[PDB]
């Protein structure tokens, strides 16, 4: 399977005897599903996000069945908004990112140039935006709320911005705010090409 990044890149999953859909999501460490219903024990552990943290209960040794393939390992549960397969099963049923081909054992960065400054800066399949940290740009913005794992965040909306991303140029829309990682989204994503692959 070759998924483009115009829609987010959906599957199904089968977890603990029950049915998911859920979003591959290269620029997660972990795998976070909505709250649910596994057999075993866990361990409290949280984890961060774009909006702040989360209170998880971590099963390990978990069968997950993503598009018809196998994996065992780690899942988080708890009050994440949407059901994400993290690099840590993604490695697992062989996906990679092509736009070069990116296997995911480490995360995925670039290096970007935008408004004059260089960047490093995580390809997201998970992110429908594009949200960087605080930084100069020029120009006219708007508010906005952006919500994350954590809960939401103000960011500054900047359109028609160019970005190079790894030598192809795009242009479009860049949020800055508190996130505490450079992301690039399915809206740039897009525009150099990407395609996700297991």
């Amino acid at each position: 399977p070759q998924v483009t990044l115009w829609q987010r890149p959906l599957v199904t999953i089968k977890i603990g005897g029950q049915l998911k859909e859920a979003l591959l999501d290269t620029g997660a460490d972990d795998t976070v599903l909505e709250e649910m219903s596994l057999p075993g024990r866990w361990k409290p552990k949280m984890i961060g996000g774009i909006g702040g943290f989360i209170k998880v209960r971590q099963y390990d040794q978990i069968l997950i069945e993503i598009c018809g393939h196998k994996a065992i390992g780690t899942v988080l549960v708890g009050p994440t908004p949407s059901n994400i397969i993290g690099r840590n099963l993604l490695t697992q049923i062989g996906a990679t990112l092509n736009f070069p081909q990116v296997t995911l054992w480490q995360r995925p960065l670039v290096t970007i140039k935008i408004g004059g400054q260089l960047k490093e800066a995580l390809l997201d399949t998970g992110a429908d935006d594009t949200v960087l940290e605080e930084m100069s740009l020029p120009g006219r913005w708007k508010p906005k709320m952006i919500g994350g794992i954590g809960g939401f965040i103000k960011v500054r909306q900047y359109d028609q911005i160019l970005i190079e991303i790894c030598g192809h140029k795009a242009i479009g829309t860049v949020l800055v705010g508190p996130t505490p990682s450079n992301i690039i989204g399915r809206n740039l994503l897009t525009q150099i090409g990407a395609t996700l692959n297991f």
